């Protein structure tokens, strides 16, 4: 029983921290394809 | 011994599933600043 009470108290705590890094990946995805646009939009000019 | 082995099977999962993010941010961070670096080094050559 003691391993179970040691489990769920740190378990059911840590899911609330999980939701932040779900958002942070959803955050830092946006700067990627921004730069991926900001990359090729310059090369399509600089080659031109 | 049902619940105790059932608890850790969830508990060991979220122990690694945050690590499945805690590479993914640092992978995307190492991808971004590397990809933004070539994004700038073009953009100098537009100017000159």
């Amino acid at each position: 029983t003691a391993i179970a009470n040691a489990a769920e108290k740190k378990a059911k705590a840590i899911d609330k921290i999980i939701g932040e890094w779900k958002l942070k990946v959803d955050d830092l995805a946006a700067e990627l394809d921004a730069s991926q646009k900001e990359c090729r939009n310059y090369s399509t000019e600089l080659f031109r």
